[PDB]
This record gives C-alpha cells, sequence and structure tokens, in this order.
C-alpha cells in the first residue's frame, strides 16, 4: 500500500532545496521518495534523502552556456540542459516504478518521464520567479528530438502545480505569471543541515540583522557602525574569507541555514534570491534588497510594503534604521508570515498528492 | 501556533537514526525541531536537520541495572548543561529522547515539559530503566535544582504486536503508542549496480555500523567460501571491517562500504546479519527472509514468528542461503509482518498526536 514518488529535478542546489520538506513529507506519511538529478545531487544525499545521478561527470557549466567563452532562447537552453537527464530519469523510473512524478518548472526530462509512463506530474517551484506557466510548453516543444527518441507521444495523466506563494504576494504578481488552480503548500525553508554555533543565541535585549550576498566590500559596514544593532554577515559555503578590521558590532559567518538565524533576527538584508526572500517572508522580518541592474522579488517586497531597494552604494545607516524601526515594515512582514502560516504544510499536501495518485 | 520540539538523544549513531523519521514528521507538519546531543551528532546535520553539540569537549570512549545505570548516567551527566542551556534559550513544548539519555527527562522536568521515549527497537526499550538512571543522576538534579516530574511522559514503540507478543513479559511496552518503523539509515547517492538484474536473486549480507569493525568481517569467510554454487548475487557491506580478511571472493560477490540499507533490502530477496535491532527492524519493514549470526531476544523472535532462522557462525553455507530463498514458509511470514508494520499508524500520523499532546 505504499506509494511511490520520483523527484525529477534541475541540477541547480536553489531547485533541489525547496523540494526536500514535500520529499520529507512523503517518507514521513511512510511512502517512498527518489530522486533523479544531477549535479548539485549531494544536497538530496545530506537532506537524508537517496537519488541517483542521471548525468555522471557531466559539466553542467558548459551547457548552460557552451559558446566561446527571449523565451525561445532560454527554452532552448533549459532543453539542452533537461536532455542530459532524460536518459537516466528514465532508466530509473523504468526499474523503481514510480507512482508519481514530481519535477521542477526548468528541468524538462520530468514531464517527459511522467508522459512515457503514464503518471501524473507534481509541478515545485521554488517561488514566484519561476511561475509563468507557457515555460514548460516551450521547453517540451523544444525537446521535442527527446520526445521523439523515446517514442513518447502521450500526455502526462494529471498535471498538478503546487505554489508556495502566499495569496497576498501572487495578487501583486503580472496576470500571466500568476497560477490559478494550482495547490498552496506552506513554504518550509530548507537551507539544509548543521551543527548550530555557540554564538547563535541572541543576546538579552540586542537586536540583529542579518546579511547575506551568497571580493572587497566596505562600504556598507563602514556606515553601519553608527546603528544600535548585531550584524551577522553569512559567506555562503565553501567560501574562504579575509578579514580586516571591520566595526565591533559586525560578525562575519562562514554558512548557517538561514531558517535557523532569521528565527534570531530582527531584520535581513539580501541580494534577492527567492529562496532568501520566501525564508525571511516566512520569519516575518522586514527586508531589504541589494539589486543589480533593472526582478519580480524586489517588487513584490515595494508591493507588500515589507521592504525596499538600496543600490549597494546607497547602502548606509538610514535603511538599516529604516529595517529596525519602521513600524510599517514589522506589521506588513508579520502579515504575510500569518498568511503563510495558514497554507497548508507539506504533510497535508503530502497525503493529497497520495490519493491523486491513486 | 508552530510547536517546538527538542530532541534530546544518546550520543550514539544507533540511537540517533531512529529518531530521524519523527524529527523529519515534525517538520512536514510545519513545526520545529531541535536536536541537543554529542559524539555522532553529524548524523543529524547529515539528515537535515539542525544540532547543537551540548558537550563539545569530551572523549566519550572514556566515560562508557545499578552498574549501567551509573555508566550512563555519566555519559548523560556531560549532557546535562548544554541540554538546559539549549532549553531555556530555544523553549521548547515537548521534549523527545531515548531511553539511556538521562538528560532528557532531567531537562523536561526542570521546564515542566512532557517528555516522549523513542526507542531503537524492542532491545532498548526495559520500560524501568529511566527510574534507575534519574535516581544515580540525582546529583546533576539537585546542582540544577529540578524538584518535579515532567508534565506527561509518552513511550512509542516502533515494534510491531506478533514481535511484541514474543518478548518477555516484564520486557513488554503497554500503553505505549504505536508507530511505523520507517528505515533511517542516511542518505546517499545510490550506484548503477543497485537496480536488480534480469531474473537474478539478490542476497544481502551485512554486519551493521560497529561490529564488521576490529576483525569481524572475518567470521564471513566460510560462508563465501560456498556461496559461489548458490544461483543467487551476493552484496556485502563491509562497512569498516577488512576486506583483505576475506581475501579471494567469488564473482557473484559484490562488494560496498556503504550502502543505505532500506535502498538495498528494497532489491533483495533475503538478507544475512549480526541481528542489531536497525537492520532487524528494516528486514521486517523489508518482509525479507532473515538469518542471523549470534555473536539475544531479536535471533528468538526471528524462530517465533518464523521470517528467519539462526546459523551459528561455522556451519554457515550454501544449505541456509537455499533455504532463505526457497522455503516458502519464511517469505509468507515475512511479508506477513511487513503487512503488519504497514498497519502501525506512521510518523506524520504519529507527530500530529504529539503536537496535540503539547497543546
Ligand atoms: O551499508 C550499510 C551499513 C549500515 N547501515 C545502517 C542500517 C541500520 O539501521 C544500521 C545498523 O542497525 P543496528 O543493528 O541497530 O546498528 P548497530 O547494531 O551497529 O547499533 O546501519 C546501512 O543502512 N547501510
Amino acid at each position: 500500500q505504499s506509494m511511490r514518488a520520483l523527484f525529477i529535478t534541475s541540477p541547480g542546489l536553489s531547485h533541489i532545496l525547496p523540494t526536500v520538506p514535500l520529499a520529507q513529507a512523503l517518507r514521513a506519511l511512510g511512502h517512498e521518495v527518489r530522486y533523479a538529478t544531477g549535479g548539485d545531487i549531494r544536497a538530496v544525499a545530506e537532506a537524508g534523502l537517496c537519488a541517483v545521478d542521471v548525468s555522471p561527470g557531466v559539466n553542467y557549466a558548459k551547457l548552460f552556456v557552451p559558446d566561446d567563452t527571449g523565451e525561445g532562447f532560454f527554452a532552448e537552453m533549459f532543453a539542452r540542459v533537461s536532455a542530459v537527464a532524460v536518459d537516466g530519469a528514465l532508466r530509473t523510473a523504468r526499474s523503481w516504478r514510480p507512482d508519481l512524478v514530481v519535477h521542477t518548472p526548468t528541468q524538462g526530462a520530468g514531464p517527459l518521464t511522467a508522459a512515457a509512463l503514464q503518471l501524473p506530474c507534481v509541478e515545485l517551484p521554488l517561488g514566484p520567479a519561476d511561475s509563468e506557466p507557457g515555460l514548460g510548453a516551450l521547453i517540451r516543444r523544444a525537446m521535442s528530438k527527446d520526445y521523439e527518441r523515446h517514442g513518447v507521444t502521450g500526455e502526462p495523466t494529471g498535471s498538478v502545480r503546487l505554489t508556495t506563494t502566499p495569496p497576498s504576494v501572487e495578487a501583486l504578481l503580472p496576470e500571466d505569471r500568476r497560477s490559478p488552480g494550482a495547490w498552496p503548500m506552506r513554504y518550509v525553508p530548507y537551507n539544509g543541515g548543521a551543527v548550530l554555533p555557540d554564538w547563535l543565541p541572541p543576546a538579552a535585549g540586542r537586536r540583529r540583522i542579518a546579511v547575506t550576498l551568497g571580493a572587497k566590500l566596505a562600504p556598507l559596514f563602514s556606515e553601519v557602525a553608527d546603528v544600535d544593532a548585531e550584524f551577522v554577515l553569512t559567506l555562503g559555503g565553501g567560501d574562504l574569507a579575509l578579514l580586516g578590521e571591520l566595526p565591533a558590532n559586525v560578525r562575519v559567518v562562514e554558512w548557517i541555514p538561514l531558517g535557523a538565524l532569521l528565527e534570531t533576527c530582527d531584520a535581513i538584508i539580501h541580494h534577492g534570491g527567492s529562496g532568501t526572500l520566501l525564508t525571511a517572508l516566512a520569519a516575518g522580518v522586514p527586508q531589504c534588497v541589494i539589486p543589480h541592474g533593472s526582478d519580480t522579488n524586489r517588487d513584490v517586497l515595494t508591493g507588500l510594503g515589507i521592504g525596499f531597494d538600496a543600490e549597494a552604494g546607497s547602502l548606509g545607516a538610514e535603511q538599516c534604521r529604516r529595517l529596525l524601526d519602521d513600524a510599517g515594515l514589522r506589521e506588513a512582514a508579520l502579515r504575510v508570515r500569518q498568511e503563510m502560516s495558514e497554507m497548508p504544510p507539506p504533510a497535508e499536501t503530502a497525503a493529497k498528492l497520495v490519493a491523486l495518485a491513486g
């Protein structure tokens, strides 16, 4: 009576991580889970899960950009990237016999595999960034050769879309970038496990601001000496760092699960990554994004009034105090948090999927 | 709205692993989980969970009824300070502990929290053990001014009723909440050879984690001298043991350093093992006939339930292997216990109950 869920993800760490809670939910229900990916596959292993390398010793760097150095171009790209997974995905699917395929939006091997075995596919995006529906359709198109090679002429049984995006945030998305009929699922931050450091528990009545860029950068810390709060700057992983003199309130740390960190923080400064955004939203903590160029994530902050933009140069004490003191930001943040907590948790969503898969 | 579960485990890998599914279940339900332990703490990290090292400095080797109690109390003692520290700051609503880890009920009593006891199997239950260990840690309880009792004390069991029925009365555990045994042996990138070959049967051979060490492997030498004649693939998980200690082995014997057992057993038709609890339960869950090598109760379970047998390290050959593969009686009984286990509530269900308990 145990159902089987095959997780076919993009090779990127950031596409894998937000699938983990659901994978763990299914195990917790007594079902079985297996991943079929490449690249950042260790992450699966390191999440107490099992995975098959669909593309052993393949250089993904080259696939995303091969030459010397709109929609149609990126599709073409994702198709190339997905293409190298198709064979393995099918292999493991055929032997392991899943009842259900779970995929990430850009990972074309997923729906392919689903269609081949006449299984339902469950689409799990990393957030509201990759919520473009025509995306999967276009990628399917571009992988025509692969579909044909394996003699996949059918469509998947049923196709469910999940979203971990709360309604208020959803409401502030462009019309074609939103996703009605999608099953809501609570965003449970997963950033990896860890042995937590001693300094983590916060000091008495001492505020804390998390900073995470994910190389020289002294102009921010310069200004931040004036602000009455602890600053925890996180490095990002296998990252080495040379410390000159930093203000006494600035603490530099290698890598720490964000969720764990943000539980102790009163605000966050970051690059604007989806995982970080949602984790911060979940934490109910005002946000400042340091952008670059001229994306959605940033526009959400403004829209919801949970935060703001700040140019890398334009990053001083003024912004930091706004984060800490502007009651408006805090309130709005806690409001989205509450809203997120009202979304069904992965356990609940898992149970629904089981029922879906017969 | 989100509940907080503090997991205070024994330092031993084998005590940590069987707590993980429940820990993951709680996260799956949207709650929060944190471990407070020492020693084999990496395992918690490597399970996508977070942990605080309660005893950073400590050498556990040198730390290891009344006698064993005394021992566990000494071991647990070095965790008390950290456990309390992390508990006090993190503010759990619920303490989850393993039976031998006295820092657990201590912490629970200190904060006036309910404690939830999670054994590694039936060979770890031993009701009344905690009472002795509590006694022995009197000094610690007093030091931290813990005079109370825990709010409520739940016992979980992952042991199926049939197996339970075949246990001595005082080694039974009534009132314990059943929870399905979900094998957890660690994550992995699974090797290419794992999917089984065309109509080729497979037998798993294994000695556990802390048993194939110090020349444990050697005991498999006569077994391997005869398996060549048997119509089956043999997968041996050395897992620390010495390969040379067997030297030349037949072509139908495949060796690996480590593979998650559950993943393996899914592809196997039977198993040969040391008789370890985790291995036993994993095998049971797999619904696969079992052969144990004695080096206690468990070994009597196999016989009782008719899911397997004892083969003395010596008389261990093609004979036993074919019994495992062909004796319809073993297969059927194994699948029967598997079914029975699958009817036990899964950790998701148990986790939800615990939340409500910690209201
Ligand atoms: O290749 C391996 C080797 C070991 N294990 C794990 C599975 C099992 O859960 C544990 C052994 O269980 P145990 O008998 O309780 O461990 P011990 O007797 O070492 O305490 O080791 C694996 O999953 N794969």
